[PDB]
RNA sequence: UAGGGCCC
RNA sequence: GGGCCCU
């Protein structure tokens, strides 16, 4: 986005600590090029001459703002994208009541009970069960008051800034791109739940390349139904944004905002004005306070969504720029955010993309950061999505996620303290598709210390999950 | 942490 | 209710 404003005012928001990130015995062992983020101003892995504060908000790097023939252009595309969500999904995307935005409907998770409230609710120490009832699905008094400021459209919210305590490359760390939470207030959440939750629990539930979304898929038994589709083209690309979610310009998300949610759709009006508001927002961080025009907070309501949406649109909307007679057909894709796989029998030059993208305020690299510029003739079992390879399973035919060896390495070589061994557990479900080998590796540090599942009861339990009839009649 | 999915 | 992984 655009940094309009930074101002000093004397309540400090508390945030940054240590981290919680503990290296296990696998570190030792794995010695991976991965460490915690830096969550200190003056952290002795940082370079000389880094400032944290500072790079933090480096991806702030303007809101990119569009002629009147680009926006007509991408209202078109907006309209066209909806034209097809919503002929898929049906138009029934009523409110959700109160109860039904806390406790979540079938395909929509209930709220989070016990997260971060937001502003200015931290700053009281109140919790967000003090502020609302996820028992019974009822709100206390301030947040009932705030609703009603919304159904008014006159509530306002300041965002407050996390550092994200993760994994991190140690060139990235050592650079000070630690990345950041942009918590909102948890009324915001609810109402914008209430406003088009229906809405995104059909987008999970519908989840696949009709839609081009990926979200609520489960990458497990999803690796079969994506695979198959994506390998009957010619054409597959591995798509990098760079800095996707901040680069969201004003226009592009507006005019999203308006062709997407209409009451025509039959979402109630203020779904378009509750969601308008993320794009001016006010940043709490310690002492500061960031007033931003442009980019998405992550960590509102909806905000993979949103990103997916406005991906989707971007494709359309940049090909449609450089050729003509494209339309949602001429390709296909499915993304989850920012990550994307497109795929097309057309030769499409994402490489004369760039500059259309880039009117957006979007800068697309290939994936393989290889032999520069996006080439032809990659198929599916070339590229990554989830962090996760299409490869097919020797035994059963169908693909399966395969995470990179040094990732899940990574991933083993550290945890929170008291969790290593439900962390095993998952991480488990994660490495089985590596192979007997190599998750006979990955664990061999664990090995007398922590319960490892075998891979035979993981391989299993996946069969099962990906086709119950090739478990049953095999 | 918005959320998705999984593990217990 | 706790945890993990991905966006
Ligand atoms: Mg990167
Ligand atoms: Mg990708």
């Amino acid at each position: 986005g655009l940094i309009v404003d930074t101002r000093d005012v004397e309540e400090r928001v508390h945030v940054m600590r240590k981290t919680k990130l503990a290296p296990t015995v696998a570190h030792g062992v794995f010695n991976p090029e991965f460490g915690p983020a830096a969550l200190s101003n003056k952290d002795p892995r940082l370079n000389e001459g880094v400032v944290l504060d500072e790079v933090i908000f480096s991806k702030h790097k303007g809101d990119t703002k569009m002629s009147a023939e680009d926006k007509a252009l991408f209202r078109r595309c907006a309209a066209d994208y909806a034209s097809r969500l919503h002929s898929v999904l049906g138009t029934a995307n009523a409110p959700l009541s109160i109860y039904e935005a806390i406790k979540g409907v079938d395909g929509l998770d209930a709220m989070e009970p016990d997260t971060a409230p937001g502003l200015p609710w931290a700053l009281q120490g109140k919790r967000r069960g003090a502020l609302i009832d996820f028992e019974n699905g009822t709100v206390g008094p301030e947040v009932e008051a705030a609703l009603k400021l919304m159904e008014k459209r006159e509530y306002k919210f300041a965002c407050q800034t996390f550092l994200k305590d993760e994994i991190r490359p140690m060139e990235k760390v050592r650079a000070g791109k630690t990345r950041i939470v942009d918590v909102l207030p948890v009324e915001h959440i609810l109402y914008t739940r209430m406003m088009i939750g229906r809405f995104c629990a059909q987008m999970h539930s519908n989840n696949g390349p009709q839609i081009g979304s990926a979200v609520g898929c489960n990458p497990d038994v999803d690796w079969q139904r994506f695979g198959t589709h994506f390998a009957q083209y010619r054409n597959v690309w591995d798509v990098d944004y760079s800095a996707f979610d901040a680069n969201h310009c004003s226009d592009a998300m507006n005019i999203m905002f308006e062709e997407v949610f209409r009451t025509e759709f039959g979402f109630h009006p203020n779904a378009e004005w509750i969601l308008k508001t993320l794009v001016n927002t006010e940043h709490a961080y310690e002492n500061k306070r960031i007033t931003v025009e442009g980019g998405m907070p992550s960590g509102c309501s909806a905000t993979s969504i949103i990103n997916t949406i406005l991906n989707n649109i971007y494709v359309l909307y940049a090909l449609r720029r450089h050729y003509e007679g494209v339309e949602l057909d001429t390709y296909t894709m499915i993304s989850y955010g920012d990550d994307i796989v497109v795929a097309s029998d057309y030769d499409l030059d994402f490489e004369a993309l760039k500059p259309h993208f880039k009117s957006l305020g979007q800068t697309i690299t290939p994936a393989d950061k290889s032999d520069k510029g996006f080439v032809l003739g990659h198929s599916i079992t070339d590229v990554t999505f989830l962090k996760r390879h299409f490869h097919m399973d020797y035994g059963t035919g169908f693909y399966k996620p395969v995470m990179a060896s040094k990732t899940l390495e990574a991933i083993l070589s550290f945890a929170r303290r008291g969790t290593i061994q439900e962390k095993l557990i998952s991480v488990a479900g994660l490495a089985v598709h590596s192979g007997p080998d190599e998750y006979r590796r990955l664990f061999e540090p664990f090995q007398g210390l922590f319960e490892i599942p075998s891979y035979r009861s993981l391989y299993l339990r996946w069969v099962n999950a990906v086709c119950g009839d090739a478990a049953a009649l095999e």
